[PDB]
């Protein structure tokens, strides 16, 4: 498991925990933890991605500029998608502070059905772009 891996492995065990929508997870919720907290876990896997990416590139047999830049932009696509996944999460969970600062104390039960149907959602991208995003980096090396 490259390190990359890992921190999304981080992010994913914080977001099924997020997803629970206990009366916990909406104290941290309205304060900004989760948001702040699902950032920094978004941040280091991107940046671990990153890293990860320049080593693969330096130790490839080296071929033909023209696979070298397309396989390049075919990760970067791979590794663009998984960005938009994760900050996707991140602001679903922003709007609904937002929300539910909005509401003065009416019933949240209707948003947070809302909520988790499309975090399951963007949860099922995760696993697709990330899965995806594995494969392509392999058969890189």
């Amino acid at each position: 498991g490259q390190r990359w891996e890992l921190a999304l492995g981080r992010f994913w065990d914080y977001l099924r925990w997020v997803q629970t929508l206990s009366e916990q997870v909406q104290e941290e919720l309205l304060s900004s933890q989760v948001e702040t907290k699902l950032n920094k876990l978004m941040q280091r896997t991107m940046e671990e991605l990153k890293a990860y990416k320049s080593e693969l590139e330096e130790q490839l047999t080296p071929v033909a500029e023209e696979t070298r830049a397309r396989l390049s932009k075919e990760l970067q696509a791979a590794q663009a998608r998984l960005g938009a996944d994760m900050e996707d999460v991140c602001g679903r969970l922003v709007q609904y502070r937002g929300e539910v600062q909005a509401m003065l104390g009416q019933s949240t039960e209707e948003l947070r059905v809302r909520l988790a149907t499309h975090l399951n959602k963007l949860r099922q991208r995760l696993l697709e772009d990330a899965d995806d995003l594995q494969k392509r980096l392999a058969v890189y090396q």
